[PDB]
């Protein structure tokens, strides 16, 4: 008789971005003043969202673990997990199975950038949803690289395709996922695509197919970064550089998001800011303490 | 016995960017793909403006009128002012006097870009206000450089400063200003500030000290993007790229905004599209006919 | 005596509205407006009597902006291309300005840069006899003038936006002609896209082994102008180095005072105006620095 | 003989959290890891033996990426430096390894690029007595060892970041020494900040008139690492001169390839593993196409 929390995957990209990401995982990679994996966790963060697990390979595990630490600085626990070989983003909810337990659960990719008006309440929506699963589906020039999802007429999603070689709308669906308990034993009875894959597409059908899957618009308003090439890297860091210089404030930085969530205080801020004192981001968070930011 | 319109200033910004603006305007260089002016065009037509005047230069009010017509194209109408000579953004309301008549009105700057989610319910809220004046407060790194807001304990805005050296908040005034009937008559009575210029922030502060100044915050979560400089012109065409490369949308396209608040039809776009139908820019118009964009 | 013509005329709808309301070539790049760098090319190759031409409607423009030249020791002149049909029509144009001079043309709106580019325009420039052009290797070959050498590195073949380049190398927007050029371009017959092609005045000096062509190496910046994007990364690429350098590139002032053609009180009187921004503070720093 | 030395060590906190994870060295630079680039610049300097410094902590990692260098014709050693302590503690750290060699010392976060750099190269590595290094024009001399000459053009002082500079001309992060160095690094005392200083060094071959001073010029890129908006800036201009042009800057296996360190048959191999990319691709192409 019986009486949310987060994922982070930031393991193998393969050789995708060789040799660029042959001495270090694409996911501790700056982009602009900080490592990616900060926005997503960032996002996780801004969702809510204390207890996560990272999933890196076993090789860099350290090298997150390094960073991050066990989340207690930042009022956060952090655990970790490894991914031996990259066998599909839906492998996610296996290897975090004990972690997620009988739980809500949100997944996150490691390498994806979100920045937007209103963000804070774009995910509590999907959040505040306990059943089903939640997505969110953003207009790309380019959906064939992407879960790809058709609306009908009255706007209701009615399929989601992998990569369409003819995509059905230029709707993509991006790299954040909320999901009720069911997900464990959805993702459990996947069998392998065609490319030994274990598809987070088939995860999002599977939903569907009980009328249980909520895709919400992210709106053209929101900036849903690219990390997939090069090229797209280097506008990724561009474009944070952009908004950062011209502000005064930062995107995803992990402490002033804890801070303002209440997770920290002023004199948890406060000791977290004396190391990094002599640099920008130190001098950034010791700002935090008197400023008043709407 | 007796029983809003829009204005763009975009007229001399001095010798400030020469020689770069010696043989053209500022706001007719192009931001990446299309004509500054697109920009606060397209920004009072989100606010649902129709009747519009801009103010320019003598020597290059032809080629605003070559470039943007009488309106009509857009379902719009477009009028044309000079201002001899570069006394003050608060100028714009002496010049545009019989324009503006008795109606309500808004100002804009036509070297500001803005862009966000929801910035259509962001300026529905301010031109909904038909009484006081209602302005925008952003966070930036330069307050030094504007009209600068302070706000007391509860939010409320108590004082505006036009470009102090030791500014009371981070919070500049945006170049995007809606005013009720009093506005003409506050700008008339306004005396040369030292540097012989009629101040824009001391039109705001007369509406703040009749406790008729509305100071919206504008999040974080927006871009308002600087082309102050060589360098932030650059930087607002990369931004403005890397949002329309991802997206496969454009910001700021006047022919769609109008296609989309109804001022024209699929018929009169269609028209648009033909003369530029070999060049992407045309190519997006002719999409916009036939896919649903939510 | 060598003259020099800048074309500067119509890129048609391609770029529109962008360009809608102005010539690309009057559009900044960075810091200054495109023409200056071209200019400042014929400039850095020792040409002091330069045709400027554009479209009819932005002669004026071109005009007010860069003057009769004199005030950078420059003579300048102007003329129109009424139609965008082809780069050889400025041999047409630019006749009677060119007389029975050496020439050079260069396309207003082409950006180079890189270490001893005066004497690779010093060697063309001193080349008297026969024409002179440049070889640079790009992704994207089947947009321009295609040369294909053979084994020994001779220039055999050379296409016009070829559908299957034979190599990936390109001609460069920078041609220097002797007295031959204005004879063969009234000869030009129309191509089949309708316009007078230089490349067909460049083959006209190869089928005589008149036309040298030199490799403009990989460590020289061919900059791209055509596209949006292309022309963001100019700019780009044009503030990192003057960020980095505390120099400009492409600055015609400074380009006359080291050549000699303006002493240091022109250049002073040439500061005043500017005083109050980077670009006249620029100039002004250049009357006390030595700049190896 | 000349023996090559990277000083690929700690910069410290100032560019954390981006670089807490791992050296700023390891990090990408478009497309390929930072350390490519002045490894690439040793090769094409004709240097074929090079030992990497690097912290205590990443020298494995530098290791993994690179090998042993003997699939690219290199000979690789490494060496950590446990604290950054200057960057004059290399030829002590480097000692044994240099032995009675000639030697060059390149720091692995400095970015060139430009025309002739090969010849360059090619006539400090010749000089086999005393040092040359390069000055570089910057707008922030401040930051750098600051080379002052007289009306001649002679160096006649070097300062290690001045309050009040005496030109803007920094030498720049590659250095070329004859045997006397090791003995001149031995000999140095700790500076006011704390650190054994590559000026000292060079201020020693100075004072004997062994220091030959080149300006490198201003059609050079010698790009800056320092800080996060001039690593973005360095990622923009290379990737605008790649995909501009459609060849690789500092691409180490074909500079191997280009010195004939490696032969046809090597580069294919080397493709292999990468071929599903654009960097296999690439190292593909260069087999059949003639690039000059
Ligand atoms: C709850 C505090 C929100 C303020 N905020 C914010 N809105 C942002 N954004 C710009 S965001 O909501 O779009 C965002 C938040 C986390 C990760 C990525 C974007 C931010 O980066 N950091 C912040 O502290
Ligand atoms: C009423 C149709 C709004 C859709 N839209 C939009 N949201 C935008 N934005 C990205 S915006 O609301 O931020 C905007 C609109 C006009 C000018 C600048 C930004 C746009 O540029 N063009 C559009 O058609
Ligand atoms: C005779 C003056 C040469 C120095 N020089 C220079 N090398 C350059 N270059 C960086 S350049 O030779 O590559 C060049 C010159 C004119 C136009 C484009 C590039 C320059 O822009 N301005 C200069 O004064
Ligand atoms: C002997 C091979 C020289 C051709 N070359 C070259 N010039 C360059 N340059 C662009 S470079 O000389 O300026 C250079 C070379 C190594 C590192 C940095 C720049 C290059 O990157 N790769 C090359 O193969
Ligand atoms: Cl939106
Ligand atoms: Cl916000
Ligand atoms: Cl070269
Ligand atoms: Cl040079």
């Amino acid at each position: 008789h019986h009486h949310r929390k987060g994922i982070i995957l930031a393991g193998g990209s393969g050789t995708r971005l060789h040799p660029a990401t042959l001495a270090i995982s694409k996911q501790l990679l700056p982009v602009y003043d900080k490592p990616m994996i900060y926005y997503p966790l960032s996002t996780l963060m801004l969702a809510g969202i204390r207890e996560i697990l990272i999933i890196s390979t076993p090789q860099d595990t350290p090298r997150f673990q390094q960073l991050l630490g066990d989340g207690s600085n930042w009022g956060l626990d952090l655990q970790y997990a490894v991914q031996p070989s990259p066998d599909g983003l839906a492998q996610a909810f296996l290897i975090g199975e004990s972690f997620i337990g009988n739980d809500l659960s949100a997944l996150v990719l490691g390498d994806n950038l979100y920045y937007g008006h209103d963000f804070h309440e774009l995910l509590g929506s999907a959040s505040q949803r306990q059943t089903g699963a939640s997505v969110f589906a953003y207009h790309v020039l380019d959906p064939e690289r992407y879960g790809v999802v058709e609306f009908d007429q009255g706007g209701k999603a009615i399929s989601l395709e992998e990569k369409p070689l003819e995509p059905k709308s230029n709707y993509a669906v991006t790299g954040l996922y909320f999901y009720d308990q069911q997900v464990v034993d959805i993702a459990r009875d996947l069998k392998p695509s065609p490319r030994g894959e274990l598809e987070i597409t088939d995860v999002n059908r599977a939903y569907l197919e009980r009328g249980q899957l909520s895709v919400e618009i992210m709106g053209r308003g929101y900036a849903w970064l690219d990390t997939g090439t090069h090229d797209s890297l280097l506008e990724a860091g561009q474009f944070i550089a952009t908004l950062e210089n011209r502000q005064g404030l930062k995107v995803a930085c992990p402490e002033e998001i804890a801070y303002r969530q209440k997770w920290i205080d002023a004199a948890q801020l406060e000791k977290l800011a004396a190391p990094l004192a002599k640099n920008g981001y130190g001098q950034y968070l010791k700002r935090l303490l008197t400023e008043t930011v709407y």
